[PDB]
C-alpha cells in the first residue's frame, strides 16, 4: 500500500508477481521476506546494498526480514547476470567467505525488535544434507526442462555455453524458498532484476506441491552516462573498510554525477520524499555547492561503517 | 576379432563407439564389461534376454561380466525409448523389485569360473549416498546443457515434455560406468538400442574426468510384419516362472514366424553358425516341419528354466 507506493516512488520495484496481491498482504500482516546473498568473495560490495537497504525498509515498515547466506549455492554458482561459466570454489573458500558475510549482513538488520527480529540463515543446512536421488524426485520431478530453457538466464547462455551445474541452480534457489516458506512462514522473496527467474521458480515448486507467495525484485541501478554502476577505476566498492577504507567509500558517493545524485538518495537513503524533494530543488538551484552529493556520502557511509568512520572520512578529506 | 564378428554375424551389434580399437583391445585383453538392469517392474521380461544372453556370450569367450542392477536409477526413470513420462516408484517397491531381479539375473551369468566370474552389482550403493552438492559438482560441471539436450532421448521428448528428473538420468548413468571403470576396470559398456545416449555420456565424463573405454548397443528384434517384438496378446512374456509359466514360455518362442525364426536362433541361442545354417536349408526345404522353431523353443527356455521345465512344457504340449 504505502510501503509499496513508497518503493516505487523510489525506483526499487522493477518487477512483482502480483502487485494487488501482495500489496493486500503487506497491509493486513506481518510478512515473513528474505533476500538470498551468495559468498562470491570474501565481501559484499555496493551490488548487493539495493537488496540489503530494501529489507531494512520491509523491516522498518514492520516486516521480518530474513538474511540468507548461500553456503550452499555458493558451491553450484548462479548464471543469472553473468555472460559466461564461472569457476567453481572450493567448500573451505565458500565457508570462510559465509561467516564474514553473516557479520556484514547483520549490520543492516535489527535483532532486537520484538515482533520482527531479523534472521540470518545458510542453506547449506538443508542443501547439505539431500541426497541427489531426493533431490531429483522431489524438486526435479516438479520442472520440465522446456521451463527451465525459457529462463533469462539459460535463454541468456545456451549458445555461449552452460553446464548442467549452473542450469540446474534454480532448483537450489527453488528449494530455498520452499523450505522457508514451510519452515518460517516466508511469503515474499525480494532480489535484484536478475533473480526474476529464480524467484518464480520457487513459486512454481510452491504452487506444484502446496497448491499464496510472492515475488518483487529491484531495477539494476543506472547512470546517466550509461556506464555500469560500481565500475570504478579503482575496482569494486567493497563493504568491508579493511578493502575499502570509510574515505574510500566516502569518496566514491561524494564524486556522484549530478545526474544521479537524486536517484541514488532514493534508492541508498533513508530520507524522506520531502527530504529527497527539497535536495532536488537545491541541485537545481546550487549545483556546485553539492548537497546532494555531501548528504548521499554521509548517510551511505553511517550506514556502513558507522558515524566514527564517517568522521574520519570527512577529516581525511 | 572373432568374437565381435560372430556378434556382427548374429546382429547384436547396433553401434560400437571404435570397432578396430575394441577389437584390438578384446584380442589382447579380458575385458570387464557391465550391462544395467533396471527394476521397473517385479521381473525380467524378454525385451531384457538380448543384453543377458549377449553378456553370455561375452564371458564364455574369456570375459568378465558384470551385471548392474539399478536400484538407484530405478528410483528416477530412464526416458530413454519412452515416448512418456513415467511415474516415479517408490523406494520399497524399488527395493523389492531389485532383489527379485537379481535372483533371475545371476542364472544366466557363471560365477565358478575363476579369472572371470561375474558380479552383480547395485549402483544404490554409490548414489545412494551421494549428496547433490558433490553430484551437481562432480559430475555436473563437465556436461553442457546443449550436449545432453542433443541427445535421442532427450531430443525426441522436448516437445512431448520431460521433467529434469529423467533429463538428468543420462548423469547417473554416466556416473556408473565411471566408478566402474575406477573401481571394477570396466572398459565396455553394453546395452540395448536406447542406450547409445547414455553409454556415450559415460565415456565423455570418462574422458573429461581421466583423459579408453567403449561402448557396444545391441539392435531391437525385428519382426517381418513390423510389429514390435515381444507384444503378445497374451501380454508381457516374463523371465519368472510364476507370471509366464514355461508352458507358455515356450509356446511363445515355438510361434515364432518363419521369417523370423533363423534371426532369432543367431540373436538368442548357442547354436554354432554350421548349426544355424543347417535349420536355414531345413526351414527351406521342409517348413511344415518346424524344426527351426522347435529348436528355437527347447534352446531358450532351457536357458530359462532348465531342462526339467522345458521337460513339462513339452509334455504339456
Ligand atoms: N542467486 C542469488 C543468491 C541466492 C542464493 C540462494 C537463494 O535462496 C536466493 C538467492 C545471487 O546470485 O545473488
Ligand atoms: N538405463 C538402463 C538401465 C541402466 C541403469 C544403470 C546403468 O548404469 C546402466 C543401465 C535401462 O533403462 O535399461
Amino acid at each position: 500500500m504505502d510501503l509499496l507506493a513508497e518503493l516505487q516512488w523510489r525506483g526499487l520495484v522493477n518487477q512483482t508477481t502480483d502487485e494487488d496481491g501482495l500489496r493486500k498482504l503487506l497491509n493486513e500482516e506481518r510478512v515473513t521476506l528474505y533476500c538470498g546473498f551468495d559468498p562470491t568473495a570474501d565481501s559484499l560490495h555496493i551490488g548487493h546494498l539495493a537488496g540489503i537497504l530494501t529489507m531494512r525498509r520491509f523491516q522498518q515498515a514492520g516486516h521480518r526480514p530474513i538474511a540468507l547466506v548461500g553456503g550452499a549455492t555458493g558451491l553450484i554458482g548462479d548464471p543469472s547476470g553473468k555472460k559466461s561459466e564461472r569457476t567453481l570454489n572450493a567448500k573451505e573458500t565458500v565457508e570462510a567467505w559465509s561467516a564474514r558475510i553473516k557479520e556484514q549482513l547483520g549490520r543492516f538488520l535489527d535483532f532486537e525488535a520484538d515482533g520482527n527480529p531479523a534472521k540470518i540463515k545458510n542453506n547449506y543446512d538443508w542443501i547439505g544434507p539431500l541426497d541427489v536421488i531426493t533431490f531429483l524426485r522431489d524438486v526435479g520431478k516438479h520442472f520440465s526442462v522446456n521451463y527451465m530453457m525459457a529462463k533469462e538466464s539459460v535463454q541468456s547462455r545456451i549458445e555461449t555455453g552452460i553446464s548442467f551445474t549452473e542450469f540446474s541452480y534454480m532448483m537450489l534457489q527453488a528449494y530455498d524458498f520452499l523450505r522457508l516458506y514451510e519452515t518460517e512462514g516466508c511469503r515474499l522473496q525480494i532480489g535484484g532484476s536478475d533473480q526474476w527467474g529464480n524467484i518464480t521458480a520457487g513459486l512454481e515448486l510452491i504452487r506444484k506441491t502446496k497448491g499464496r507467495a510472492f515475488g518483487l525484485t529491484i531495477p539494476l541501478v543506472t547512470k546517466a552516462d550509461g556506464t555500469k554502476f560500481g565500475k570504478t577505476e579503482s575496482g569494486t566498492i567493497w563493504l568491508d573498510k579493511e578493502k575499502t577504507s570509510p574515505y574510500e567509500f566516502y569518496q566514491f558517493w561524494i564524486n556522484t554525477d549530478d545526474r544521479d545524485v537524486i536517484r541514488y538518495l532514493k534508492y541508498f537513503t533513508f530520507l524522506s520524499k520531502e527530504e529527497i524533494e527539497a535536495l532536488e530543488q537545491e541541485l537545481r538551484e546550487a549545483p556546485e555547492k553539492r548537497a546532494a552529493q555531501k548528504t548521499l556520502a554521509e548517510e551511505v557511509t553511517k550506514l556502513v561503517h558507522g558515524e566514527e568512520a564517517l568522521r574520519q572520512a570527512i577529516r581525511i578529506s
